[PDB]
């Protein structure tokens, strides 16, 4: 069985001077709808969206920055636009912190359903986004950092030590998720994204190669950036066979998340790559290889809505037991793609023995 979670009312989360911001409502209402129309929507078990509390929240964000994001909630739109514009590249209304609860407690649920058994794997087609927020601030379209807040939880109902991977391919760095978990070798992070030498959004060299951890995590975050080059198929493929798989493959997770934007997709008007439909849903096949199919896909950021629309469906096809779609002829890697892949080798190699 493949779990489903989305709510109609994380859409109320809205932008009031610039209703075209690309992190619309409709991102989720259109992933819903185009998996209505393939006829996927009836083939999963649909897990009811639910508040996470603030005792939740508190798994890994700070009490003050709970309660200015609660406060928001009363706030008039001068104490909106002004708050929103002390974060880097945040908006805020009445419901965005209503709909940032609604997001973590999906995915609560969602992970709590395949912990338990009730479902084998799941997605999570939720907003606003997550793995920018970090444990004391929002930024970058995201409140809480909602795959962080998910791990947590999963530990909360089995046991402290529960092995956590998440993958984070939004082609944004998820500064968010690597900083909570830096110093945690329970939870590995593995993340791909484009980094132009620190130029691209969140442009710092947090993201870079050489940041595999610190103290008990060293080893246990996985940054594999890209630089000069419209990465596409062929280049995720290649990492996954090099990188993602074996270092996951030898942490032997009990647990996957997936922090799935699909920004990097064909179309995006902010990612400026590549990968397909058919990339995206081969990711998801491979990652089904590990925990023992225990995987759960949450929405990150992607802003094409038909692109969104496409590739999340084609992950759920996937979770659902689909064959995979056959990827186009894949072209030799972008010269800069295998430096970086080789450079994560090289990072990584001391930690994990299956990349020697
Ligand atoms: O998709 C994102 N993060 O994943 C973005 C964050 C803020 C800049 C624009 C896009
Ligand atoms: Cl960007
Ligand atoms: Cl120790
Ligand atoms: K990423
Ligand atoms: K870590
Ligand atoms: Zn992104």
């Amino acid at each position: 069985i493949t779990g489903l979670v989305y709510d109609q009312r994380m859409m109320l989360h809205h932008n009031m001077w610039d209703s075209h911001h690309p992190e619309l409502p409709q991102r989720i209402s259109r992933i819903f709808s185009r998996h209505e129309e393939l006829r996927l929507l009836s083939r999963c078990h649909r897990i009811p969206a639910r508040l996470a509390t603030e005792e939740e929240l508190a798994l890994c964000h700070s009490s003050k920055h709970i309660s200015i994001i609660k406060s928001s909630e009363h706030m008039k739109p001068r104490d909106l636009n002004r708050l929103g514009d002390e974060y880097n590249s945040i908006f805020i209304s009445n419901e965005s912190y209503t709909c940032a609860l609604l997001a973590a407690g999906s995915c609560f649920n969602s992970a709590q359903a395949i912990l338990t058994g009730q479902v084998r794997n799941a997605v999570a087609i939720v907003r606003p986004p997550g793995h920018h927020a970090e444990k004391d601030t929002a930024c970058g379209f995201c409140f809480f950092n909602t795959a962080a807040l998910t791990a947590r939880y999963a530990q909360s109902i089995t046991r402290e030590s529960l092995r956590v991977l998440i993958v984070d391919w939004d082609v944004h760095h998820g500064n968010g998720t690597q900083h909570i978990f830096e110093e945690d070798d329970s939870v590995l992070y593995i993340s791909l994204h484009r980094y132009e030498d620190g130029a691209f959004f969140p442009n710092s060299e947090d993201a870079n190669y050489d940041k595999v951890g610190l103290g008990k995590g060293r080893g246990y975050n996985v940054n594999i950036p890209w630089n000069g080059g419209k990465m596409g198929d062929p280049e995720y493929m290649a990492a996954f066979h090099h990188l993602v798989m074996p270092i996951a493959r030898e942490f032997a997770p009990e647990l996957v998340l997936v922090s799935a934007g699909f920004d990097a997709a064909r179309g995006d008007p902010l990612g400026g790559f590549q990968v397909t439909p058919e990339g995206y849903a081969h990711l998801t096949h491979q990652l089904m290889s590990l925990a023992a199919g225990r995987v759960l896909i949450i929405l990150e950021g992607g802003y094409n809505l038909t692109s969104i629309s496409e590739s999340m469906s084609m992950c759920t096809s996937m979770l659902l037991g689909d064959s995979p779609p056959s990827l186009d002829h894949l072209t030799p890697l972008k010269t800069s793609a295998t430096v970086s892949i080789n450079n994560v080798l090289r990072a990584h190699a001391p930690f994990w023995s299956s990349l020697r």
